[PDB]
């Protein structure tokens, strides 16, 4: 049994090789943005409401055309066989069973068709390739396999400088491969090429500037993920949670606005919701659970997060996620 | 002899079983709100006035129809026999002798009639039950026994997740029982049912949102306690002391506004008063004193707090608690 | 040789009995205000000016009718024989030689007439007595002995609770006495009685509220000291340096505005000046120097402070203390 | 190989005598301004832009009539033979090869003519001398030798009090000399004398007040360096990075605005650019690299900084330094 997400990190620390734990845990540069993701959530305080009807509290939301059990999805994390032999299949099975969308990576270590066959609500994360034709063929594969959204990651014109990995001389084990294969910087023209090629909602992941959020809506995006890529891309990039409220106001309901970076509890989900998020992504904790106990581990994590979200919502007087979005917050110190 | 409230915590640490000290000390989740109650008071600085007449300094107030010796009451704390064999009777006797109201708990480990028989100024704290009829019968019992106010706790639709207790596998000893017995979420309709059933002032404990404070006045409450339940309910709830000034302005004298969470000295009482509170509740320190030295311990604590309140008021140029409410404050760093 | 004021504290730590070092170093309550005096100065940053004429840099000021060599005076500190056998005479001699005013205490351990006979620029600090007649006789003694200002301390209706002393069971050694003798709370009426009884400037020490500073000017004060008494009176009182700018604006040249609390370098003097102070008082460091090396120690301290003030002023482009008062500041973090 | 600038500091720590490492590392007084230079950069977060064309990312700028490879120059640091036997020649060679301007010091330990003969883009830093005639002859020498700008340091009417050096009794080794020789405070009249005597751009280094920046433009300066001299002059002077935005707005393109103090990575260069700087100076890290590995060390440092600047710019969506100046920032906590 685990009673917090912190329980699982210690467990994953135990089991994983040091270099692999560092690949997972690390950020770019001095890890300023990595730390700031946590600092930013810790400074947010919720103003709960009392004495409201809680006879039918529900944590469900509708997003991109389908119901989800929680306002949460599993973030795209590449090469999950690094953490457990069943890799993406273990995580996708647990996500399916929990009613949580699972984001299949361009750099998955099991093919996207195999992961989609698990069922559930798969999304597909796109990295822009070489040339437009192969990029669009990846999108077409994902759509043909039943993925329900295209999560276009737009904050990686190239990879950030992860000093832990450089110092470790970390490289992919020979037994881990990019299973979708036998890359180039994305632009707004790339976004349009994707939008024109699919009927699925296109979700732009890695948006931080208010003007980019507006332009995303103008570009026909169905959603954005306000994100600094877990502090792994620009070191010194603002945390998404610090831009979220401004961005939600600027898009004024024109697309779904998700956030990620440092979500470590149901209370953190509540904070993100109160700042205006439609839903959150969760990355590293899902991999901790995967490393610690495979599919059963991820199941326990999602069960824990589900109870924490329900608990936080009720304690704050919210019978629905919509009500949680109307909560006010106060920024504190430390 | 003790010279601060911190003296008593160390003493209680000595004597109590670890699990019981943790039950008392702990908060929910990561204990962010528990810590923030203290941080919030430590950031408040008072601007004292000089050269005022202090020939008749008095710490007395009138509240809910009776005089109190200090602008303070003992907070409701369940199951006080956990901390000393005389439990609630020891605390209520010391409170009586000090001229301080004592809040009798729904979950008291000595029956409310026995505690009320001690005399003094007993209040009764209500948790909403099963059905309206038994809830109202608890209120009627309290009124029949001479309680002078009903403190309706409204921030517990269910109990927060106290991780210390879960990790300890903490459970009530067989020798501790809910002596008032041989629960359901409260709503505004529950508040109205109570108000219609008693002539006693109804005080809503656990209010943090400004709109809930206004609605409390509209609902006929005689008071509110601005409170995040000592950081034991929603982890990430704002401290009451951070909402107090706004709330006092919004109710504009329509009801008494009390505050609790982290009050650990007479200087802290002065800060709360200067921010607009009518009075404070004090929880954990009263239990420290109870654990350390029973009734005599609680007596010493209340004597110490009485001298600290008188000292702080005079040093700040206040001959009355009303004058202290007109003090200005400045928010500092750390 | 000493290169900072911190050098001297370590030296005084060496030589003094622990209880006496604690009497000197300590504050009231939790020492929040003691620490905040330092925090507040450390958050202030100066915006220096460049390329100004520094051919005749002078640190001199005129205050209360006489020239002083620095914008600084020795703060009133009672019972200086606690720290060195020559007590007040050693400090007053060093102050005289440095061209710095020395404040003789009501509770001096050498008689005020003996200390005044040293020469220099003595001020006299008044604590209000028993009855108006003896208070005024103390003032008359001081004036007859050649004191040039009456520093009326107004923040001590009674002494703050110094927990170090209580825990130490600290008491005056039999060999230390209040040499001016063989107390009651002051009011504005007391201030008027003093003002009517002397032609010397009356300076009110311990003012923190803006309205009290205004009333001081209205009352005929020649100056005020913006001060929380070194964190020894109300624990939680705002630092004087945090109120100084507001107070200087409110009195708009109607009286001299001095500040004290935590001044530990020439750079700190510059910060106080830039915030608008006429001059500062320095307390504990003078006693460190006295304890460490008697009169010669205090001489070295004042020489060090004089060089640091001159250095800071020049580096900031100020040829006079008046120019330093026109410097701008920026408040930082930590 | 080094992967950050912090790698090099540890290396320099190894090799240098303690007193020399302290001369390099230290600040004046309590080193408040030294620490604040770093704190100030760490509080700045960049808001990156996405999906922009990065097909021709360039870190080049034009400044003072010539192209530079990066928006950076080597800061003036006196007596570089203290750190390596080749001193200034090693650094100037590496700077030349990297396409970075090198600032030759008035107090260089190799003559300015020898360093200029290395080639590249030498600037010359002026300290005002004794009399106008010799000051101007130093300027004339620099111009005759091919220096392209005069960096007039204006924040040293005299040297700050470096307590590390005093405590170390640090003095120039006999084998290190001021090679340009066989000083007086500068004023605006000195600036005019220099401006009238050369056609080179005059750059005023050590400006912090907005009014001084304006006056610099009015005085005919071609640039300013917003700087508190690495925390080595007035202790308590605001960091340049805290004044930079205000200053850039006030001069409104009237001169180049550079900044220095604490630049330790390409991300830090990006922050300075986003706040409006034309370019930065880098001081201590260049000396770390010099101490650690001579010319090759400085080459590796500049290669590392060049890759970090390119990386940060691209991750932030900037194909040019001009685009980086249009980035927005958000100030955070810690
Ligand atoms: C090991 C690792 C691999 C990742 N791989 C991807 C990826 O392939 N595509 C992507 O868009 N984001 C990737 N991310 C970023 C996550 O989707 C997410 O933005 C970040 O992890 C969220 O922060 P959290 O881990 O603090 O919950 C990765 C993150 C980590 C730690
Ligand atoms: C052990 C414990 C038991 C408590 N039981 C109750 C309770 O039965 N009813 C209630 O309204 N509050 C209860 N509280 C909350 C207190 O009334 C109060 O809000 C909180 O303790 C005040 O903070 P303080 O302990 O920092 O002074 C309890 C608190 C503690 C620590
Ligand atoms: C040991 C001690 C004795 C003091 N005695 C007096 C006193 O008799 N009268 C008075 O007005 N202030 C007294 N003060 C307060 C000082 O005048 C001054 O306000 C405070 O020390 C200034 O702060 P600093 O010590 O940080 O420089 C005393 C302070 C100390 C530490
Ligand atoms: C050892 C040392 C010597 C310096 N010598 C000079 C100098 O001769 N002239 C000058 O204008 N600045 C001098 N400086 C200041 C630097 O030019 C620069 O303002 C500061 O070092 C920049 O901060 P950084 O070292 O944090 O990068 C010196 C700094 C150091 C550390
Ligand atoms: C996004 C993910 C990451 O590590 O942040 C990644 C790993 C390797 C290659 C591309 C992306
Ligand atoms: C409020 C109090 C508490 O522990 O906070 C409590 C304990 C047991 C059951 C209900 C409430
Ligand atoms: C003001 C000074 C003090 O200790 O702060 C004092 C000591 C004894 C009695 C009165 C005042
Ligand atoms: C500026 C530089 C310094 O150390 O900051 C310096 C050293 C010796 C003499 C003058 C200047
Ligand atoms: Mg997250
Ligand atoms: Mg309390
Ligand atoms: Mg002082
Ligand atoms: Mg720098």
């Amino acid at each position: 049994t685990y009673v917090s997400l912190a329980d699982l990190e210690r467990a994953a620390r135990d089991v994983l090789p040091g270099e692999i734990f560092d690949f997972l845990a690390g950020g770019s540069g001095t890890e300023a943005s990595l730390v700031a993701n946590r600092t930013a959530l810790e400074r947010v305080f919720v103003i709960p409401r009392m004495l409201r009807d809680l006879t039918d509290v529900t944590t469900e939301i509708d997003i991109f055309g389908r119901r989800a059990a929680l306002p949460m999805a599993v973030a795209p994390v590449a090469y999950q066989r690094l953490f457990h032999p069943e890799g993406e299949l273990a995580v996708a099975r647990a996500a399916r069973d929990a009613g949580v969308p699972y984001t299949i990576c361009t750099l998955s270590s099991v093919s996207l068709e195999e992961i989609a066959a698990v069922g559930g609500r798969p999304w597909f994360q796109l990295y822009w390739l070489r040339d437009e034709k192969r990029s669009l063929d990846l999108v077409r594969r994902a759509e043909d396999a039943g993925c329900e959204a295209i999560v276009f990651t737009v904050d990686v014109p190239w990879m950030g400088r992860r000093l832990r990995d450089m110092r470790n001389g970390f490289a992919l084990p020979e037994w881990v491969t990019a299973a979708n294969f036998d890359f180039a910087p994305a632009t707004w023209e790339s976004v349009e090429a994707v939008r024109a090629h699919t009927d699925l909602p296109v979700v732009l992941k890695g948006i931080l500037a208010v003007e980019d959020a507006r332009r995303a809506v103008d570009a026909g995006a169905g959603g954005i993920v306000v994100s600094n890529h877990g502090g792994r891309q620009l070191d010194g990039a603002v945390p998404g949670i610090e831009m979220l409220g401004e961005i939600v106001a600027a898009v004024s309901g024109g697309c779904e606005v998700l956030v990620d970076g440092g979500i470590r509890s149901g209370g953190d989900v509540l904070k993100a919701t109160a700042l205006g998020a439609s839903a959150v992504l969760v990355g590293r904790p899902v991999m901790w659970a995967l490393a610690a106990a495979g599919q059963d581990g991820v199941r326990q994590l999602l069960e824990l997060l589900a109870e924490e979200v329900r608990d936080a919502m009720g304690l704050a007087g919210c019978e629905s996620v919509g009500a949680a979005r109307r909560l006010n917050t106060k920024l504190g110190v430390v």
